[PDB]
């Protein structure tokens, strides 16, 4: 019993990262086979940060440039190219500690666990969302940049997020393991605004069903809704507009708590009309949303890796 | 920027889980060195745990009837003993991956991360703290027996929990590695009863620090109190009894603030007494107590290990 926000054990990860300065700026690269991979911004100075042309300061940078440090193994760099915004530095040594790993694009609404590393060493581990405006909300300093977010099935580490850069918001932004930022964000410390932070409905709802398997009965009502007149509400409270497929989705939780779906979009109906009245579900006095139907199922039946 | 529930990198840790299967049974151990620590309710049938006796028990237990197995590193025990609630089983070979460790017995009002591990095998790493009942709100399912809770300097991991049951209140208790449960809990399906859950004071007021240096500024009064006045509040709402010891150990993060000690204590004297109407700190709509000041520094300084 008991719901905890869980990250990935971290381990498969903690052996890929390293150290990557580039003059006087040093953040953090992930170690796979030969190649490392880290953040364009490596080449760049503060002053460049705020107007750069990658192109034209990566003709001023050779292999040599590049100094790349595993805990204190020193991998040469016999190549470097520019994918997206970030850097690929082909090194001579294959990491021995490689995992099983893949390169995938998340969509919004989906988790993962973050392993915040500085200096290409690890710092901690926490599990966040990427939020429907393409942002983050996690907790990096300045040096974090290269730090990676992933989750596993069994023995592949599914790499889906490098840190890049935060806003004068707070929030974060950063970009997939091919080098394209999620969302409409860009590497230069520029004017950046994020957009409408809006509640993962689907994420909530396979939430309030973990709250059930463990004991938080009180939000259930005797109502039931409609998808559409769910949705009128939904859009009132910046809420994402819940789909026939998240409906599936939530399909075998649904099936082990014997609660309709519907019943379920009618109790956070009245949640959100009505408030918790200083109650409180799962330790919580606000609806969380960084919980996937996945997730749910995940520590609710003790799947291992 | 940014504050997060953080745990350690887990990747230590993990490489010392072991499956101890003990006829029908199995669950967790830690393998150090060439001992392995686990529960001694490794011997139990479900039957034995309504009222053991496990001296008796043991008895009827020689080496070759505990299997423990690393992976498929299949691990051969040439000794074992009971030391209050865990067994020391010695095995053949020593855990090439043991790291720099100590074991440590934790106060209530501490942190640690927990590696939740079924099997052997591990599931997912969440920060817990000690409750001052003694207990922990963790995320346990049958299997997770075993599974251990730690904090880690630079190089040295600090064993301080390992798992042992769920009170039928959904919280959890468990040992050090010494085997000496924290709290009065012990290793039988009886009624046990937790005690109150008060909210450890020097945290909350840690967390508070740590929402001024990321932004959040509402909650700051005008007002300030005495240790003696602020007392007499936390009593009322069941907080823990703050001492100069506590002050003093705030210290650092008042320093960095500019906000005394006492005038965090009046600003939280005010959100006892009035709430948050409706508002959020960090990202939170209740008081959060499982920061230690410590912690707090770690996340808003970066440290490594």
């Amino acid at each position: 019993s008991g719901f905890r926000k869980m990250a990935f054990p971290s381990g498969k990860v903690e052996g890929c990262m390293v150290q990557v300065t580039c003059g006087t700026t040093t953040l953090n690269g992930l170690w796979l086979d030969d190649v490392v991979y880290c953040p364009r911004a490596v080449i760049c100075t503060s002053e460049d940060m705020l107007n750069p042309n990658y192109e034209d300061l990566l003709i001023r940078k050779s292999n040599h440039n590049f100094l790349v440090q595993a805990g204190n193994v020193q991998l040469r760099v016999i190549g470097h190219s520019m994918q997206n915004c970030v850097l690929k530095l082909k090194v001579d040594t294959a990491n021995p500690k490689t995992p099983k790993y893949k390169f995938v694009r998340i969509q919004p609404g989906q988790t993962f666990s973050v392993l915040a590393c500085y200096n290409g060493s690890p710092s901690g581990v926490y599990q966040c969302a990427m939020r429907p405006n393409f942002t983050i909300k996690g907790s990096f300093l300045n040096g974090s940049a290269g730090s990676v977010g992933f989750n596993i099935d069994y023995d592949c580490v599914s790499f889906c997020y490098m840190h890049h850069m935060e806003l004068p918001t707070g929030v974060h932004a950063g970009t997939d393991l091919e080098g394209n930022f999620y969302g409409p964000f860009v590497d230069r410390q520029t004017a950046q605004a994020a957009g409408t932070d809006t509640t993962i409905t689907v994420n909530v709802l396979a939430w309030l069903y973990a709250a059930v398997i463990n004991g938080d009965r009180w939000f259930l009502n005797r109502f039931t809704t409609t998808l559409n007149d769910f949705n009128l509400v939904a859009m009132k409270y910046n809420y994402e507009p819940l789909t026939q497929d998240h409906v599936d989705i939530l399909g075998p939780l649904s099936a082990q708590t014997g609660i309709a779906v519907l019943d379920m979009c009618a109790s956070l109906k009245e949640l959100l009309q009505n408030g918790m009245n200083g109650r409180t579900i799962l330790g919580s006095a606000l609806l969380e949303d960084e919980f996937t139907p996945f997730d749910v199922v995940r520590q609710c039946s003790g799947v291992t890796f």
